């Protein structure tokens, strides 16, 4: 058996897999750096805080 498909449809389907990596990855750095700028301040912060004593 054999179905026969033009390159035009294998080559949009690596289009938008590419596009949708993209945009995944993009999403991952952004999330993730800023999750871990959260927590660096709460330590930042509640290091200061704890400065004060006397």
């Amino acid at each position: 058996g054999s179905k026969k498909i033009d390159d035009d449809l294998f080559e949009e389907l690596e289009e938008q897999l590419l596009i949708a990596d993209v945009g995944v990855e993009t999403t991952r750095k952004i999330i993730t750096n800023l999750t871990e700028g959260a927590s660096r301040k709460q330590l930042r912060d509640a290091e200061a805080l704890y400065g004060l004593l006397k």
